[PDB]
């Protein structure tokens, strides 16, 4: 093979015959260079290709900043190159490579990525290549990408007909219709008006705030309770309630009480629910900081020192 032979380059196949073009040896594929080339070279020798583009009858690569011959998964100027990586030829389509199963073009050479639709069957990959599992944007909506043998069961990386149904992945909460496609923004499933995130299907979860109006979400699903904001603790409550708002909606809500579920706080004229020692009617209360849930039903330890209040949460000295 690459066998240098008086100060040359001496190249010879499985059964020892001289060779011409570019070949492979220790450093990698080197062009053996006619004469003259560079600096009066020999021929049949390989001294210097320094950074630019190579072709053999055929085959092509792309080389780099190191003279040597370059290979591998590339983005040059925003454009990504995949040339067989320890060969001359090129090695595209499916490469599982170190558990991440990678896709080439078999065209182009270049790793495909984002939804696309591969012998009929469209998977989805990252800007990186990698095939990403789970449920990401298409041109008809989101779609499942599900494992192997899933739905009338698949390949790993394949959508499938998901309908009618949740999906849990795992804290991410999703929904498909029956187009198989997953649900975006205010959806009525089963009576209950949830909301998905248009840019990723996802069940909203915590502090939201749509067409002027601030939800506190959950699963999707827009929550009824005191809840903390970029304010401090509103009251997100049932719908009529107060200004005939909607289910979960933060609402007006000034200086009074209010038990909601085994639970009590206080509301000043801000309309926040109050956090800490409060004294509200000549009755010592303490609602905790992280909750604005009053402490009663009983023996509290607060700030190192215990506390017992009643069911209505007033200290009971």
């Amino acid at each position: 093979g690459y066998t240098s032979i008086n100060g040359k380059h001496f190249y010879f196949n499985t059964d020892g015959i001289m060779q011409i073009g570019v070949f492979k040896g220790p450093n990698g594929f080197e062009y053996f260079a006619p004469a003259n080339t560079d600096a009066n070279n020999i021929e049949g020798q390989a001294i210097l290709y320094q950074n630019k583009f190579l072709t053999l009858n055929g085959k092509k690569y792309y080389f780099g900043s190191d003279s040597k011959a370059v290979t591998g998964l590339r983005t040059i100027d925003g454009k990504k190159y995949y040339f067989n990586t320890n060969t001359a030829v090129a090695v595209t389509g499916w490469q599982t490579i170190n558990g991440k199963k990678y896709y080439f073009n078999t065209n182009t050479s270049i790793a495909s990525t984002g939804y696309t639709i591969i012998s009929g069957k469209h998977f989805y990959f990252n800007t990186d290549g990698i095939m990403q599992i789970g449920v990401f944007k298409g041109p008809d909506g989101f779609e499942y990408f599900a494992p192997a043998n899933t739905d009338a069961n698949n390949i790993e990386g394949q959508a499938i007909r998901y309908q009618n149904r949740f999906l849990y992945l795992h804290d991410n909460i999703y929904y498909f219709g029956n187009n198989s496609k997953a649900a975006t923004g205010w959806v009525t499933i089963d009576g209950n008006r949830y909301y998905f995130e248009p840019n990723t299907a996802m069940g909203a979860n915590g502090y939201k705030t749509i067409d002027n109006k601030n939800f506190y979400f959950r699963n999707g699903l827009p929550q009824i309770g005191v809840f903390k904001g970029s304010n401090g603790f509103e009251y997100f409550a049932p719908a009529n309630t107060d200004a005939n708002n909607i289910e979960g909606q933060a609402i007006r809500y000034q200086n009074r009480f209010l038990h909601l579920l085994g639970k009590i706080y206080y509301f000043g004229n801000n309309s926040k629910a109050v956090t800490g020692w409060q004294t509200i009617n000549g009755k010592v209360y303490y609602f905790m900081p992280d909750t604005a849930m009053a402490a009663a039903g009983g023996l509290f330890e607060i700030d190192g020192v215990i506390y017992f209040f009643g069911v209505d949460g007033v200290k009971a000295p």
